[PDB]
């Protein structure tokens, strides 16, 4: 890799790992449409297994980008419309508060205050229905944004219903397979466990626990290589052969709502490039990212803007991931670590790296 990329990456990541006490890390920089990989530390501290380009990391909420794109693919296929009412795909959802709540709302966290987490007690199909029937909106739909798994997770499950495929099967067949993400999983198979890194929380080795709508909202595990390939596919969707997938990727980068200077896509969040570092850095901090904010509808949605900083943070109990790319610059980065460290530190480092690369 160019000494320039090598120097900036190392100059930035070294102190990051040291200050955050990150056990293991893998980084991919996509420069002029080509990936460059870097790895440090351990995937498994106890068994002394190093992080390699084949190490699997939990993506946490970066999984929402795969869900937004899978959903976009369904839209392009003509199986669903974001303007459809949620009840069109779940007629059993009869409670009156659902009138007016569309798939767009679910996809974008703007249904009116659906919670960040689906309650732990919700673990059954009937339990899910019950939960949604009893949920009381705090706001009218399309007025406030509240980052939530119960919102996009539901969008995810409803989105694949017409296809007749299960969510994992649709994700694999319609997204993973066509893009050659052959080491990306919702459920990691036994044959691949040897590559599955342990996450670390307060010193303990941990893996994400099962939960309602986990696949749809935070359950994908991947390698730095496949994540780099994901970034490339998102940087140049026109290069994708499967027509509807190309269209789905574009739809997920369209701007549907604006909050402060951030725009909500399907899973991906975007800001106009150039961006103010402090704006994406401070904005990624959960004190802002997880808060209730008024939103302005973009009527109609702006098609994917090539001059944007497209990104998404992701976390599980033991993992911290980040993905960011600038279509206009053919530039991107993937940062996967097996420790959930502050979002600001992630964005700060990613910005130092990409800014120095143009
Ligand atoms: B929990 O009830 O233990 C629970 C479940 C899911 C989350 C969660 C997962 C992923 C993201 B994303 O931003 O990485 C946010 C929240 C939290 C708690």
């Amino acid at each position: 890799a160019p000494q320039q990329i090598n120097d900036i990456v190392h100059r930035t990541i070294t102190p990051l790992i040291e200050q955050q006490k990150i056990p293991g890390m893998a980084v991919a920089v996509i420069y002029q449409g080509k990936p460059y990989y870097f790895t440090w530390g351990y995937a498994d501290i106890a068994k002394k297994q190093p992080v390699t380009q084949q190490t699997l990391f939990e993506l946490g909420s970066v999984s929402k980008t795969f869900t937004g794109v899978l959903g976009g693919d369904a839209i392009a296929r003509g199986e669903i419309k974001l303007s459809d009412p949620t009840t069109k795909y779940w007629p059993e959802l009869t409670a009156k508060q659902w009138n007016g709540i569309t798939l767009l709302h679910l996809a974008t966290y703007t249904a009116g205050g659906l919670p960040l987490q689906v309650p732990d007690e919700v673990k059954s199909s009937s339990d899910l229905l019950r939960f949604y029937q009893n949920w009381q909106p705090a706001w009218a739909p399309g007025t406030q944004r509240l980052y939530a798994n119960s919102s996009i997770g539901l969008f995810g499950a409803l989105a694949v219903k017409p296809s007749g495929l299960s969510f994992e099967q649709a994700m694999q067949t319609r997204v993973f397979q066509p893009l050659k993400l052959n080491h990306t999983w919702i459920n990691v198979p036994p044959a691949e466990e040897k590559n599955y890194a342990w996450g670390y929380r307060e010193g303990k080795a941990v893996h994400v626990s099962p939960g309602a709508l986990d696949a749809e909202a935070y359950g994908v595990k991947s390698t730095i290589e496949d994540m780099a390939r994901w970034v490339q596919s998102n940087l140049k969707p026109l290069d994708i052969n499967e027509k509807t997938l190309q269209q789905g990727i574009q739809l997920a980068q369209s701007r549907y709502w604006q909050t402060g200077d951030m725009y909500q896509g399907l899973g991906w969040e975007m800001l106009d490039w150039p961006v103010n570092p402090d704006s994406i850095i401070n904005g990624s901090d959960n004190k802002i990212a997880l808060a209730a904010r008024p939103v302005k509808a973009i009527t109609p949605p702006t098609p994917a803007v090539r001059a944007s900083w497209v990104h998404k943070t992701g976390a599980t109990g033991g993992f911290g991931s980040y993905v960011a790319f600038i279509p206009e610059k053919e530039l991107g980065i993937v940062m996967l670590a097996n420790k959930n460290y502050p979002n600001p530190a992630r964005v700060d480092a990613a910005w130092q790296i990409l800014n120095a690369l143009q």
